[PDB]
């Protein structure tokens, strides 16, 4: 018997976020709660703490993801719950999932077992209402644009060049390309636009790279919402947005202190898409984590390949981040099927699959070795994985010359992560680390892609299509050469081929498009059309929904 | 000499709301904090109190509106202030703003000068994000009527006959005529549509209408979205929707705790439309006040025949209240306009233009006594008013049979409203109210549109285009023809004319279409042409608006 | 065009044979080079005005219609040609035909002059053919 994630985190037993500020020394002036158990941290602990030495940074990440699952953020938070049972001063980063998925898919834990962060509906509902925000600002700047446009068009942009559209956080295919303006000389200039899910806001990216409130109003500022006639290009700040933008942000820019069932403090923060975005919470969550705690655990979305990688090239390029350490997870079942083993052959035991499957692993920590950072391998550990397996791996990973630990922080808390734990301290304590940026700002935009296809999938290079080309022509031509590479691809493996598992080799990568987020302040890479707006399933969670007279809550997990 | 409204939200100190709370007698486990100035208080107030006697009900009304502005908001703070002088046990309810305006038009305070509900910005941004759980709740609807559509169209809705919009809190025409669906079969079925201005939602109206969470996850499920092939209704229970949106309002649902200037206790919840919603705050509010205060003074959008009219027939309807006296807010500037006064010139002195406008207000009382409540008229003074005009304001009034008090709240604060707040008083110790409905809901949908029409409009006969009598006829036999009646139309007249100020005679109203809110409760005829989006301007507000790492906002108020 | 609007109106009617809208293949025609034309949406307007869906025009000389014209043996195979013109599928993705819209006597009532050949001549009075006129790319 092991109780649901929900059963779990309900009779976990939560502790006032106010203390857990307290312990950290966090002013009560500075805390800013909703509800005994949730909280808004001032930018000011920062800035007032900008000197004091940065504590040690730690990345989880993990190998290509799979059907499987991984449990990178189950073994994120647990390793933290170790850490804190060492009596280290130690926090988690997370981000902050989507509202959309809790009503079509379901609601999941921030984690799983028992290593999730609290309170669960509130992070799955409106939360602190960061989202709401984001949101907010960026339809009131779509707002301001088909505005711009009935005013006379001062500007003079082509409405069909629009290139900004509009979140809802919710599902709704219906909304992926509509036309607007309709209904005569009153009501607008009919176009052609559509609506992306929030999260991929490029809002949400900004939030997730400002370094303070005034470094996300400037960001907003760049923004590209389309061009004019002639070619050149028009900005939020062309139409004199950023100001409002930064207003409707003042209280979702500052980081939400929550907590894990065993009460080590959590910022949630951010929650930026992977694929077209860096897939990192923010950057202000994690530098005032920094100077908090001794130890920062935080994490980066999909594998290493894609989270990782710009976890480094943009992330801690941005804030002049060193991390130290970096876990890379794993379980013997997510391996299995890298070796040819379709979902249902999960079941049966297979040394010799686990073998071929390794290759992905094995891969991953070269590319982490790439950096200058300290790898180690952790294993998610699985209730019939036979033992037969576990030392199977444990070896390889050792034979490929890096630290490996069980863990088994779903299964059993803090304590089935003292082991992984423990290395990552051997490693901090033995291992320094000269991280350095996989390649430099100067490049141009192909070296940059070259660089991370070549060295970090493992490619033999990239083709480029005929408007891919003329786009990264237009691009450098415009000056936005200079930026790093956020890639748009599958993450199901090292290529673009959604199905090329394992380490493939004498592939190619192709990009196909080639999209701006100045505001970011990057360049997305596209390798396949990309799910900005995914739609409901047949039977959304919602119709399942239901709270009762005493507020008990059904179909939501 | 008076400061501007900003500097005066910022000067005043407000008390933490936990006091406020407990000085009411509300447990702290029945406040949920948003910082130290807001808080949601729980239901379980008014179950706990469901037999205490209720406090006297003061409701706040106006003669009919001109651009000029008229007092409204500014009577009640000041009023409820006076009475808290006085040594009362007050409190004051009042609808949430909604974000949109703050960004075209203008953000005002919550009343003005020193009549004033605070926290200022937090209440006219997010505040405690109940408008964006209302639009939240209601696009998933939205999202949750697509999907149905593109999952086979199971309960064969004909896609062209769906009435429910979407909503967004911001003032954006582009959106108000829209075809979304589009793109191929996997990007749902292509229809026209458009968005409403969030607080035109019937979801906020079923907020403010529903006695607690399980009614208004009721109301929700009796949402009509569109019909069948068929003719016949599909509601949002068919849609199995009521859950979702219930659990999404689940913090929406409890009423927000702030205060005045003078730290007098305030409830802010809620914020409808006054002409196709009755535009009132929330019942929730207003009858947990009620309980834990011994005088509650709250107000109704619009001139007295709207929003009093509506607060009467609708909300006091469906609450069992009785209001033991009304105020109306007129001021000379407006009762000339009345008079054919141009605004241009209503600084001078003009008795006999006063003298015609007074119409406007002699009607409005004659009205109020309609339902048996015993009105008393608030002058809101201004620096340009004459005393002659005064005095003449005062000999109307009385030869009227209404006291009537000055009221220099927006002065001189809580003291600005003694001479009004002592003859609310005295009317409330010496003329217990007869309070009535104006129509009993057995009458015909044509018979109660012509009570309002004759007995409070002063109009001769109402007038219906053919679509209204097949709606009318519709909704008729598909049985809600024994709703409540609210009434779309022009705010600046009695008549159905923006331009026939003053008191109009030998008219006709003209009834040009009808919706229904099955889940409101009511039936909506429209009479003019109805905005349920408000479009931004030449130079937005938007533009002007910035704010700096100080944390000051500039150009927003 | 007149298939098209037998499409449209079926559509209107109830949609008897369930085409699914969104997967009709066949197009509007002009005999116009008209570019605004080749992306557009129809049938808005409310209940009473057709079934919103995608669509646009080709320049005549592409439709299908002009093909068939320029490969059928005379006219009744002109119209079985006709019959057999796929316009969309159903929800299920089986093929709905003109053919099944019952519109191939009418096409065909409304090619009965358009079938024979157009005698003319050259500068030397060598006689001379014209008819047809198709596209060589999507067509021969
Ligand atoms: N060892 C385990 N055994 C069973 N279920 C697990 C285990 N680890 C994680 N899970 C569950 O599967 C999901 C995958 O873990 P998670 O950390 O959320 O994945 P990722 O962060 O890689 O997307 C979690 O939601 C959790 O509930
Ligand atoms: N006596 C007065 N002198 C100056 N300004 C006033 C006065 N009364 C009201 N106002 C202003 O009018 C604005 C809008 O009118 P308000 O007082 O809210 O009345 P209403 O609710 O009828 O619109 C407020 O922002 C307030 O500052």
């Amino acid at each position: 018997k092991v109780p649901s994630d929900i059963e779990i985190a309900q009779a976990a037993k939560m502790k006032p976020v106010m203390e857990l500020a307290r312990g950290l020394g966090i002013q009560e002036d500075e805390v800013e709660l909703y509800g005994k158990y949730k909280a808004k941290i001032s930018l000011d602990v920062y800035r007032r703490l900008k000197d004091k030495p940065d504590g040690k940074l730690i990345l989880v990440t993990a190998i290509t993801p799979t059907p499987a699952g991984e449990g990178k953020t189950t073994t994120s938070v647990g390793l933290t719950d170790a850490l804190a049972r060492l009596g280290k001063r130690v926090m988690v980063c997370l981000r902050e999932p989507s509202l959309g998925p809790s009503f079509g898919i379901k609601g999941g834990a921030a984690g799983g077992g028992y290593a999730q962060v609290v309170p669960m509906e509130d992070i799955n509902l409106h939360f602190t209402g960061d989202i709401h925000a984001v949101t907010y600002a960026h339809n009131l700047l779509a707002a301001m644009v088909d505005n711009h446009l009935q005013q006379g068009n001062v500007l003079n942009i082509d409405p069909r060049t629009i290139t900004w559209r509009r979140v809802i956080d919710l599902n709704d295919r219906a909304l992926r390309n509509i036309v607007i303006g309709l209904g005569g000389k009153a009501n607008g200039v009919p176009r052609e636009t559509g609506f992306d899910i929030s999260v991929a806001s490029e809002v949400m990216a900004c939030l997730c790279l400002a370094s303070d409130l005034m470094d996300l109003k400037e960001r907003f500022s760049r923004i590209v919402v389309g061009y004019t006639y002639d070619g050149k290009p028009v900005t939020a700040g062309d139409l004199e947005a950023q100001g409002s933008m930064a207003l409707l942000m003042k209280d979702a820019i500052k980081p939400n202190l929550v907590q894990t069932l065993e009460n080590t403090p959590a910022f949630i923060h951010g929650g930026p898409f992977a694929n077209i975005a860096h897939g990192c919470n923010s950057i202000i969550a994690t530098k005032t984590a920094l100077k908090l705690a001794d130890y920062v655990v935080t994490e980066a979305g999909f594998g290493a390949d894609l989270g990782a990688e710009k976890f480094y090239d943009v992330k801690c390029r941005y804030a002049g981040f060193k991390p130290d350490a970096t876990v890379i997870v794993a379980t013997v079942r997510a391996l299995k099927m890298h070796g040819g083993v379709p979902k249902s052959d999960l079941a049966t035991e297979n040394l010799e699959a686990l073998r071929e499957g390794f290759a992905n692993l094995e891969k991953h920590i070269e590319n982490i070795g790439k950096f200058g950072v300290p790898a180690v391998v952790a294993i998610n550990a699985f209730p019939t994985d036979t033992e037969a397996e576990l030392n199977l791996l444990y070896e390889l990973c050792a034979k490929a010359g890096a630290e490996v630990a069980l863990s088994e922080v779903w299964a059993k808390g803090g304590e089935g992560g003292l082991e992984l734990a423990r290395k990552v301290l051997q490693t901090l304590e033995s291992r320094p680390s000269n991280f350095h940026v996989l390649y430099n700002l100067d490049l141009s935009i192909k070296d940059k892609i070259a660089k991370i296809a070549t060295e970090i999938y493992g490619a033999d290079g990239v083709n480029y299509t005929a408007e891919a080309d003329k786009a990264i022509q237009r691009y450098e031509s415009l000056g936005y050469g200079n930026l790093p590479v956020v890639m748009a691809k599958t993450q199901y493996s090292f290529s673009d081929d959604m199905t090329k598992l394992g380490r493939p080799r004498n592939f190619t990568i192709t990009v196909r498009e080639v999209r701006l987020s100045a505001g970011a302040g990057f360049i997305v890479p596209i390798t396949g059309a990309i799910m900005t707006m995914p739609g409901l399933p047949k039977r959304p969670a919602a119709c399942n929904i239901d709270i009762d007279a005493d507020g008990v809550i059904t179909g939501l997990f």
